[PDB]
């Protein structure tokens, strides 16, 4: 390979970051730092207060974008999603929340973070107190933008205009936009929701996107009755967006862009077509759920960013289907298509049970069944190589692909997919304006040491060596690396045996050479990736370390709590990371 400039690293246990010779990772920021200038010390002891954890780094980071600071070539902004929290290290009691401080103080966790980087004797280092250092939280006043905003089923008692919602939270990867603002991604915000009556009736669009008056072992609203849906349904609407935020104003405020669809969204790629309008690819990470695109009414104005105020308010939303392919067993090709999910078209209408726009994008998952969508093995993130514009996605696993309704074929080719596989597409005429692409399975991931010789054996890609499970996170490098970040069952044992903790790889589009790069410590997933301008600096995110009890990552120390992190990670030669030495 001319891309893949170290050698494939071996699968590990370890409580530890492992890497290729000539390799360091140090911590740039960890969940519970204080953000500014005297601001509240972590406290282990988990009995810090939810006011400071609304001013310290948030839990489980997750997606996250590196900004070039405009003039400065040693400073940086960093916007990292914070996605969930974990209630036994969050507490002092390691429980449910307790009271409306608690819930509060879960709220606090989630959202984003947005902090100045600085590069002093070559290493990049949070800066602590600078004026863009930021959260946004749970609690957070956000705007509501686009078609949806102001319809009546954004309003509630709370809100009674449907143009303004507490919080951004459940925040999961992220996109880049070329007008200098952060795309931040809800995902698994029904979690959140409950009900005081255990017995709450749920009408059929509330069941699709899979609330429960449990909630997901989430139990905020027995505390605070925003995300009780006894009281307050519609707040159900009101998240599930992606929001959008200017890291460079730390005044601003975030903005829902409801014209991208209401989902469980992962992340946003995006692209431009060749007549210079945005375009957001975005996956829906359920079981069965759909990929989608969206694309600007308005081109991009490069040279006047701010004249892109409204650019994600206005465009057309479409969702894919794929055929069948040709059935090869290593590498299945075939086509696609992009279906418009507009009011008026496509079947979409009262007799549909669409009123207007607002709900055929509030509902977006309902309308996308209506036009026959691909229902997919969970999407997770997606890119856009920078060298040649094709398009990849994760399709994590599916442990419920073959049951009636969803078929085995295509892009999902396997029953009961505990391993995953990565998709490509190739947009027609190489213009992601086009309404057509052709497809295929870049990798089929599997465990040829278990499995030899059958279809969980992975594709000829996969290798004992190489071999992982559950592909989730994807970034490019300049260079045309495509590096895969995993999210999968870390026993090493059965159908994982010999795949260890979960871990980074790095591909070679052109050949399908897939190496191990690096390996995370105990209960992570390895999730985030940015890079500095220069791609001498791999910021990576360790998310969730310990979640069964069995880390103290990264401080280690004695009886020691665990905390999420963003790594830096370099080479020790000074060179760029992936390339040759
Ligand atoms: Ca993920
Ligand atoms: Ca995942
Ligand atoms: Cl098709
Ligand atoms: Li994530
Ligand atoms: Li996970
Ligand atoms: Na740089
Ligand atoms: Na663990």
């Amino acid at each position: 390979s001319r891309l893949l400039g170290f050698d494939s690293i071996p699968a590990a246990t370890t409580d530890t970051i492992s890497l290729p010779k000539g390799y360091k990772s140090s911590v740039l920021i960890s969940w519970g730092q204080p953000l500014h200038k005297n601001g509240p010390a972590f406290d282990p002891s988990g009995n810090g207060t939810a006011a400071a954890q609304e001013v310290q780094f948030g839990d489980n980071n997750d997606g996250m974008s590196l900004f070039e600071f405009p003039g400065e070539k040693n400073r940086a902004l960093m916007a990292i999603n914070n996605e969930y929290t974990n209630y036994r290290y969050l507490y002092p009691h390691g429980g449910m929340p307790q009271s409306a401080e608690d819930v509060r103080k879960a709220l606090a966790c989630e959202g984003v973070s947005v902090i100045e980087v600085q590069r002093k004797n070559g290493q990049w280092q949070f800066v602590q107190g600078s004026r863009y250092n930021r959260r946004i939280h749970g609690n957070s006043p956000l705007r509501i933008s686009g078609p949806a905003a102001g319809h009546e089923l954004m309003k509630t008692s709370a809100d009674k205009h449907g143009k303004k919602v507490l919080g951004t939270f459940q925040n999961c990867a992220n996109g880049k936009t070329p007008w200098g603002t952060y795309l931040t991604c809800e995902e698994n915000f029904t979690d959140c929701f409950g009900s005081s009556n255990a017995q709450q009736q749920f009408d059929p669009a509330q069941k699709r996107y899979g609330v429960s008056a449990a909630s997901r072992e989430i139990n905020w609203h027995p505390f605070d009755p925003r995300f009780d849906m006894a009281k307050n349904p519609n707040e159900l609407n009101r998240h599930g967006w992606v929001v959008e935020i200017d890291p460079f104003d730390p005044q601003s405020t975030p903005v829902k862009r409801t014209a991208l669809g209401r989902f469980k969204h992962e992340n946003a790629a995006l692209a431009e077509t060749d007549d210079g309008r945005a375009v957001v690819y975005m996956g829906d990470d359920e079981r069965g759920e759909f990929i989608y695109k969206f694309v600007s009414r308005d081109k991009i104005n490069h040279r006047n960013a701010k004249a892109n105020r409204d650019i994600l308010d206005h465009g057309t939303l479409y969702v894919a289907r794929f055929d069948a392919g040709d059935g090869n067993p290593d590498h299945p090709k075939g086509q696609g298509q992009w279906i418009e999910l507009t009011h008026g078209k496509n079947g979409i209408d009262a007799s549909s049970g669409f009123a207007d726009q607002a709900e055929v994008l509030i509902h977006a998952r309902l309308a996308a069944s209506v036009v026959g969508a691909t229902r997919m093995d969970r999407p997770e993130w997606i890119v856009v190589s920078p060298k040649d514009g094709q398009v990849y996605c994760t399709l994590t696993n599916n442990a419920k692909r073959g049951e009636d309704g969803q078929p085995v074929g295509g892009p999902n080719p396997r029953e009961k997919n505990v391993y995953g596989q990565i998709l490509r597409w190739r947009t027609d005429r190489d213009d992601h304006a086009s309404k057509t692409f052709a497809w295929d399975l870049f990798v089929v991931a599997g465990n040829p040491s278990v499995h030899a010789g059958t279809p969980k054996g992975g594709s000829s890609n996969i290798t004992p060596q190489n071999m992982f499970n559950s592909p989730d996170g994807l970034g490019f490098d300049k260079a045309g690396r495509l590096w895969i970040l995993t999210d999968g069952d870390s026993s090493n044992a059965g159908d994982f045996a010999g795949m260890g903790n979960n871990q980074m790889l790095c591909a070679d589009p052109a050949t399908g050479e897939i190496r191990r790069f690096m390996v995370g410590p105990i209960g992570c997933e390895v999730t985030g990736i940015s890079f500095s301008p220069d791609q001498k600096t791999l910021f990576v995110g360790i998310q969730h370390p310990g979640e069964n009890g069995g880390s103290t990552f990264p401080e280690h120390l004695p009886n020691g709590k665990p905390r999420s992190s963003v790594m830096a990670i370099t080479r020790e030669d000074g060179g760029i990371v992936g390339a040759h030495h």
